[PDB]
RNA sequence: AUAAAAUAACAUUCUU
């Protein structure tokens, strides 16, 4: 009577507390969730041999693990700036931790050990698409076919799983011909349909875009949906907005979430919007409709939204912009302030913005707008983060008109800012704005010359190296700024010879490192 | 827990 009994007592608390966590709108519970979700991916490897392993305990189990990756990602969005690549970050372990935990349960499922239901199925297969696992999606499907236990096959073949698959099949095999059997019962059905086998269906229509046939399901789907699972609706109709080559169709579903005339609630999901105003630049060349689709983003994000949220959109609308106006610094200045105007209108400026304006803003390949961007800080009263001063060092490589003595100025604003808001060491992205502003514009220099046919900046930049070498995450920096730069930067080679020498009389002044 | 169990913005600075 007590095979695993207390461990699976103990299961189903920690994982019920934590779904209920996950779906109700540090602290002490948040630590709880990621806790439970540790203890009961723990407490799974000792259940996985016991037969009382219901389908259902194991789907709640990778349903707990999904919404840990949909948390983990909130989380990342939610920081005043992202980690750095070559730090500890909780968002990059817990990630690895919930993927790793995923492929261990799909393989006990493919094997035979563990089963599962189609719910919970759905939960395993959305998962690995939000990993970027598309073609394993396709695999585990596939290889469910092929399973002893008919219960777990019949699970991968449920309307709502086959809901979840119907766009990645049109992805890789283009083909309509089940698609279109699917539509043709649908519509005339009197019996239940699953609304995951809509809201895939849709999706294959919009890419497809035979939108007659998407508007019409979307109609069904409308009128079938409960207010307890509304979420189809909204993946259906952002899809008609990020995913509809017809540009009128999918403003007029943007329009209806600015106008709020839905009856459902609905989220303007900014990778929705990103993909919409990307369409736009990509079929019209029209800048004016992208930044007016951009301005009434900006108005219906206000301050209601994390501030991660507005740095996506802005990149995707500034990178368009600059791209417009990369031969027309003189109108480009005169529209960046009709702009700068309206987003101080709506909110308090942020760091993104402007850091993303002066990272794009490098093609000019001008001062007075470095200069300009650096003083709009200070103007307009910006919490700075160390973003800022790594992209103003990194400003000062794509101009001529600088001095050795700016190079180190900004280098000491960027260490004394990086002690100032508690950093350990010196990261690689630290590094990277001193390499871009010494070695990438002397190799660009020498290129220009050989193709046509304050004195030096990478002394400069070997010196400040070796000066701050003590202060590095990891020496190993030495060889990735040095010997590794010169791989693709030829130019280092004729300085490193001396390397072993090493002069220096740079000026810190740490604090707090 | 039972035609059910929905929805989750991958941001600016980072080749090694
Ligand atoms: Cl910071």
């Amino acid at each position: 009577a007590s095979p695993w009994r207390h461990e699976l007592l103990s299961f189903d608390e920690c994982v019920s507390s934590a779904l209920k966590y996950s779906t109700t709108p540090k602290n002490p519970s948040f630590a709880m969730f990621w806790d439970s979700m540790g203890r009961a991916m723990e407490l799974y490897y000792s259940l996985r041999e016991s037969p009382d392993f219901n389908a259902y305990r194991v789907s709640r189990l990778i349903h707990l693990l999904h919404n840990g990756l949909r948390s983990t990602r909130d989380q990342l969005v939610k920081l005043s700036r992202k980690p750095d690549y070559d730090s500890q970050s909780f968002h990059k372990e817990m990630m690895n931790f919930l993927c790793n935990s995923l492929k261990d349960i799909s393989d006990d499922i493919l094997i035979g050990k563990v089963s599962v239901s189609g719910y919970g199925a759905t939960h395993l297969l959305t998962s690995f698409k939000e990993l970027s696992f598309d073609d394993d999606c396709i695999r585990i499907w596939e290889a469910s076919k092929n399973l002893s236990d008919e219960t777990t096959s019949q699970a991968f073949q449920e309307p709502k799983v086959v809901g979840f698959m119907l766009p990645l099949l049109y992805a890789k095999t283009r083909s309509l011909t089940e698609p279109n059997e699917l539509y043709n019962q649908i519509i005339q059905s009197k019996e239940f349909i699953h609304p995951n086998l809509y809201s895939g269906l849709i999706k294959v229509f919009i890419k497809a875009e035979d939108y007659e046939k998407a508007l019409s399901l979307f109609g069904q789907l409308c009128e079938k949906a409960e207010v307890r699972n509304y979420g189809y609706l909204i993946e259906t109709h952002l899809s008609f907005i990020g995913d509809s080559k017809n540009l009128t169709l999918a403003e007029s579903f943007f329009d209806k979430i600015i106008n709020d005339e839905m009856p459902y609630k609905i989220i303007l999901q900014v990778s929705t919007v990103n993909s919409f105003l990307q369409n736009i630049w990509k079929a019209q060349n029209d800048f004016d409709h992208v930044y007016r689709i951009w301005e009434k983003a900006v108005k219906f994000y206000g301050n209601t939204v994390n501030p991660g949220i507005l740095s996506s959109l802005n990149n995707t609308f500034f990178t368009i912009f600059f791209e417009n106006y990369i031969n027309d610094n003189i109108n480009g200045f005169r529209k960046l302030q009709e702009i700068i105007t309206f987003y101080s209108g709506v909110k308090k400026i942020d760091e993104p913005f402007f850091n993303v304006m002066l990272t794009r803003a490098s093609i000019w390949h001008e001062r007075s707008i470095i200069d300009f961007i650096d003083k709009n800080y200070t103007l307009y009263h910006i919490p700075r983060t160390i973003i800022s001063y790594r992209i103003l060092l990194k400003s000062l490589g794509s101009i001529d008109n600088t001095n050795n003595e700016e190079i180190l100025d900004r280098w000491l604003e960027l260490v004394k800012k990086l002690n100032e808001l508690g950093q350990q060491y010196i990261a690689n992205a630290d590094l990277s704005a001193l390499r871009d502003a010494t070695v990438v514009w002397s190799q660009s220099k020498r290129d220009e010359k050989v193709f046509s046919a304050s004195e030096d900046r990478i002394e400069l930049y070997l010196k400040i190296l070796k000066r701050y070498t003590p202060y590095f995450r990891a020496t190993k920096q030495v060889y990735r700024y040095t010997t590794g730069c010169a791989e693709s930067y030829p130019i280092l080679n004729e300085y490193l010879s001396g390397y072993s020498d090493l002069s220096a009389e740079d000026i810190p002044v740490p604090q707090l490192h």
